[PDB]
C-alpha cells in the first residue's frame, strides 16, 4: 500500500547497507531480522529488529547479545556492548515495541540508547536495495 | 571478426564468495571497459569456461605477499579494502611473493576463506575480464 | 563452480551480416534462456572465441538443403523468414543435405551473401548460444 | 545458488501467470502457495503447491478443495473437480512429494492426474515475473 | 513552456483495484503516447490531483450501459476483456446509457467491486492520461 | 524542442521500420533520406524523403527512380512504379514541399499518389527506433 | 487514494534553460524521494500545469539576494555552483532579499538569462517537485 | 564497426564532458566540432576538432581563435591563448591531421602544444555520453 524511498545516509547498517544506497520501504507487524526505517527526534534512521514484545535482551561480558538467553540468528563482525546512558539490562521489550540494533554495532545509538521503538515511530520494512557505487 | 560487443551485462550472483559486498541472488550490472580496470573494482571474469566474480587487489608490476598472521600485502603495504576475514595462500597456488605480470589483475574473493581466486590461478589476463560490476539490486535477505 | 550467470546482455552490433533486420551500431538486448531456443530467433553466439549474431533457421533433427536457384530448404520446405538475398553453400562447409544434430541450432546470416554462418561451421551446440535478441535501439541511419 | 529462466507457455497458471510471461526460478523444501517449475514426461510445467507430506486432499460435490478438511489459503475463480484417470481421493500426500494444482483449475493435468510430484522432479520456486505484453 | 516531457515512468502499484492483472507492490513501466490510446490498454491517469490506474473499456463516441445481471455493454455488445467480477454502476455517477465524449476514455477497474472509476467520474480526457502500462515486474506474492 | 512518440502501425516503411516499432520524432528543414512522420486526411503516416524543392522526379520503364536523372542514394529491395491516380511525371517538386516515398514501394500511397507534402503537414524527423518484438 | 506512485521517470529535455549542464534533446532519468531534496540537485518540477527543470539554489530558512554586479547570494555567501552567466532578478518577481519559506526550494535556471524560475515564481513547495535528475544520456550535439 | 568505451578522467572537455562521464566512441574522416578520443604518449585524451587539413589557425591578442581568419562555430566560456612551447602560429594544418582543442581552454595541452594530431593517433568519434553523477 504505502511505499517510501530514501538514500541511506549513514553506515550504521554496514555492510548490509551503506551510505548512498537507495532503498524502498513499505508500511506493514514486523519480524526479527527485518531491516526498518524509523524515526527518533524528527530524524529517519535504519536498523534491524533484534527482539519483539516480551523478549528479554541481555549482554555477555564478551560483547555478545542474548535474546531470552539464546543469541540471535543474524551475526555481525562486531561485538555488542551496551550504551551507558541507555536503559538497564536485562531489558524487557514492551508490548507494541521492537528492539532495534545497528548491524555496525560500534554505533551504539540504537535501542541500546533509546529502548525499544514504538510501532508509530517505525516507518516501514526495507524490501529493496539499489547500490550504485562503492561496490 | 566480431558480430557484437558487450556494453553491459545484467547477471545474478550464484556464490557467496564475494560476501558481504555481494550475496547469492543479488542482481548486478556490469559495464565493459576497453581500457584498464582499477584496484578495488569488483569484476566479472572467466577462468576454465567458468564465470566468476572477484575484487581486483593488485595490478601489473605490483608485488603480492602474505604475513604469518593472515594479512595481505600489496607492495609491502596493506590494502585499502578491509574484509572481516583473514587471508592465507592456497597451498597449490603459485609462489609468493608474487610479481603481477604485465596485462593482468590479481583478483581476490572478499570472502577470503574461499581461496579459488588469484591465490590459486595467479593474476588474470585482461582479456578474461568481462567487465566491472557497477550496480547492485538486492530484494531478499537484506 | 559459477560465480554469476547472465540474465540479459546489452550489446552493440559490429557487423551488417544480420542486415537489414540489424545494422552496425544498433544497440540490442538479449536474454538468456535455460531451456531451448526457437526457429526465427536472432541469437548471440560464440564460435572460435568470437561473438557472432545470426538467426536460427533449423533445429535438432531438421534437414537443411539448397536448390540450384539459391533457395534454402528446411525439411524440404522453404522457411518462414524471407530475406532480399539468395542462399548458396559455403564451398568449404559440411555436406548437404545436412542433418541437424541433437542439441544444436542451424544459424544463418540474414544477409546471406556473407556465408560464415552454419553453412561454414555447421549447427551450433546450445551451450555456445549466449541468448536471444529481443530488443533493438537504433539512433542513426534509420 | 542455481537459477533458471523460462517463458511461460501455457495459461495453466492464469491469471497469476500468463503465456509469454518471463520467470526466474531457483532450486530450493517448498511451502504451500509456492509456485514451482516441475517436470513430467520430459516437459516443463508450472503449478502452485496446495499440499505437502502427510496432508490429505479431498473434494466437495460443489467443486471445492479440502486439505485436511479445511479449504486452502489461496482462492481462485474456478471450481476444482478431480480428474477421472487420476488417483483416488481422498488422497494422502507421500513423503518427499508435493501436491501441485493449476490456478486455472479447468486444466486438470496437475497432481489431480499425476499425483504428488517428487522433489527430484521439481526444478525450483518462481521468485520473479516479468510480463511484457497483454497487461 | 515545457522543460521536459515523459517518455516512460516506472512506478509501484499502491492499490488492488486492478487486480488480478496488477497487484499492490507490482512494479510497472508506462510509456507516454502523443497520439491516441486503445481499448484494453491499462493506463495511468490523474483525477483530483490523484494518480490512478485502470483499463480503457470504451472510447470517443462509444455508448456504455449495464444489464440488470451486472454485465457491461459497450455499444450494446459485451467487451473483450473478462474479469472475475460483476459490474454495477456507481449510484452517484453520471447517467447511463452514457455517450462517451470526444477526446475521452471510459476507464474501469478490473476489480469491478471498487467503483471509483469512470462509473463515478465519467470518461477521462486524454490530457489526464499519463501513459500506457506496458511492462510488469512482480517479485513477491506470485 | 518538440518531441512526439508513436507506434508504427503499418509496414509501409519495411524493413527500415515495422508495425509495432516505437519511434521518437522531433519537429525540425528536412534532408533527403530523413524518415518523417506526416499527416494526410487526419491520419499519421511515415515515409522517407526522396526529393526537395526544385528537384524533378521521374520513373524508368524498369521500375527505377530518378531524381534529376540520377537515381537515389538509398536503395530498397523493391521496384518503384507510379500510381495511376497520382500527379503526372516527370514531376517538379514545389517550394515548401518534400517528395516522400514508402521504403516498401509496393505500397504506392506516398507522394506518388499525393504529390509532395507541404511542410505544415510534416510532423517531424524520426530520430530513434525501439523494436521490442519480431526481430 | 493513490493507485500508483513514481519511482523513476525517464524524460526528454525540451529546453536549454538548464544549459550547459542539460541540453534540448537530452534524455534524463529522475528518481522520486519521499524525504527532502538538496542544494545543487537538478529537479523536475511543476508550476502552472507545466513541467520544468531547474537546480535547487536554496532551501527552507535560507535568504536569497543579488549584488548589483549580477551575483547571487545565499545567506550572504555566493553559492557552490558556478554558471557562465550573470544573475539578475525578474522585475515582476517577489521582493529580495527573499526568505525561503518552510517546505520550499528556491530553484534557478543554470542558463540564468532565462528568468522564469524562482526569481519569478518564488520558491517551489516540495509537493510540486517530481524528483531529482540523476542520470543523463546525450547522443547528438556533444 | 569498431566501438570503444571509456570513462572520461579529466575536465579538459568541460562542461561538454566531465570527469566520470561514460562515453562510446567509434573509429571513422572527421569533421569540425567532432569530439574525439586520441592518444599522445601512450595516454588517451579527448578533445574537439577545431580545424582540418589546409586550414590556418591564428590567435587574437584578446584570447580569440581564428580558423582562416574567421572564428569558429562552437563557442566556449573561455579565452584561447597559445602554449609557449607549442608550434608557431599562425599554424598551417598538415594533410592527414586534425587540430584539436580542449573546450576548457585554460588547459593548454591540446594541439596548441602538440600540433595537429595524425589520424593514426585518433581512436574515434564520441557518439554517446552517459553521465551518472554531478548533474
Ligand atoms: C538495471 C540498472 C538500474 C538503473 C538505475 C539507475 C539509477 C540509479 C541512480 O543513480 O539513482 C541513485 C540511487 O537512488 C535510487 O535509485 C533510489 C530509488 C531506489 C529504489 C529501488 C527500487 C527499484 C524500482 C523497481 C521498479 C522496477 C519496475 C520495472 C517494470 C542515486 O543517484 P545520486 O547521484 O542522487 O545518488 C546520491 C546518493 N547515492
Ligand atoms: C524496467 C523495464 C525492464 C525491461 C526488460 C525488457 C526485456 C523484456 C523482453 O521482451 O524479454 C521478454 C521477456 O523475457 C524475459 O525478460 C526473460 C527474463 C525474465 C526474468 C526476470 C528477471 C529480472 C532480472 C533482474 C536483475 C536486475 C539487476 C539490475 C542491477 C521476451 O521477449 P520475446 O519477444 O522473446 O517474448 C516471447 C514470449 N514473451
Ligand atoms: C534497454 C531496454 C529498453 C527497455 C524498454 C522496454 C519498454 C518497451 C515496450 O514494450 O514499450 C513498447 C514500445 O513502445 C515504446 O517504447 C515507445 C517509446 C519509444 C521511444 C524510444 C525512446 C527511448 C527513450 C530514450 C531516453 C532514455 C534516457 C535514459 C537516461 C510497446 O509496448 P506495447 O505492448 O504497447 O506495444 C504495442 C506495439 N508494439
Ligand atoms: C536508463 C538508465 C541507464 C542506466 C545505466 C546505469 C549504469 C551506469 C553506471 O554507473 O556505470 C557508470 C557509467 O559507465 C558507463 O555506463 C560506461 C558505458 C557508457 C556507454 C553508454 C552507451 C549506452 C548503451 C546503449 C545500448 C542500449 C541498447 C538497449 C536495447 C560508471 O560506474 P562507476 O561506479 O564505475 O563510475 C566511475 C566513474 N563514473
Amino acid at each position: 500500500y504505502v511505499f517510501g524511498v530514501m538514500i541511506i545516509n549513514t553506515n550504521d547498517m554496514s555492510p548490509a547497507l551503506s551510505a548512498g544506497d537507495g532503498v524502498l520501504y513499505y508500511r506493514l507487524r514486523y519480524h526479527i531480522n527485518d531491516v526498518v526505517v524509523y524515526e527518533v527526534d524528527n530524524t529517519l534512521k535504519v536498523g534491524r529488529i533484534a527482539a519483539q514484545a516480551g523478549d528479554e535482551v541481555s549482554f555477555t561480558q564478551e560483547g555478545g547479545l542474548l535474546i531470552n538467553g539464546h543469541p540471535p540468528e543474524k551475526e555481525v563482525p562486531y561485538l555488542t556492548y551496551p550504551h551507558s546512558s541507555g536503559p538497564n539490562f536485562p531489558y524487557k521489550v514492551p508490548t507494541g515495541t521492537y528492539f532495534i540494533l545497528n548491524d555496525y554495532r560500534e554505533e551504539r545509538l540504537d535501542s541500546r540508547y533509546y529502548g525499544a521503538l514504538p510501532i508509530n515511530q517505525i516507518k516501514g520494512k526495507i524490501s529493496t536495495l539499489l547500490r550504485v557505487r562503492g561496490i
